């Protein structure tokens, strides 16, 4: 799945905003509109068997042109809220889940 950061430009959101995956699969986070963006897993709601610092981007690393991307192979069976830290309060939140 390629999670599209910038839902049609007219929705400051992902597409999808909720999805599920299997363990060992890869999520591709890519830009669409409204730049810049990033992906950050929420350190209070991720599963216990990981650290968001291995799956979020670095605090000053962001996707600033249209075609830029970030990628992660993900594991551990649980809920996965990742959001985009500039826009998470503005509503840009996604829910992956390894199931
Ligand atoms: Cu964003």
């Amino acid at each position: 799945v390629e999670v599209l950061l910038g839902g049609g430009d007219g929705s400051l959101a992902f597409l999808p905003g909720d999805f599920s995956v299997a363990s060992g699969e890869e999520i591709v986070f890519k830009n669409n509109a409204g730049f810049p963006h990033n992906v950050v897993f929420d350190e209070d709601e991720i599963p216990s068997g990981v650290d968001a610092a291995k799956i979020s981007m670095s605090e000053e690393d962001l996707l600033n042109a249209p075609g830029e991307t970030y990628k992660v192979t993900l594991t551990e069976k649980g809920t996965y809220k990742f959001y985009c830290s500039p826009h998470q309060g503005a509503g840009m939140v996604g829910k992956v889940t390894v199931n």
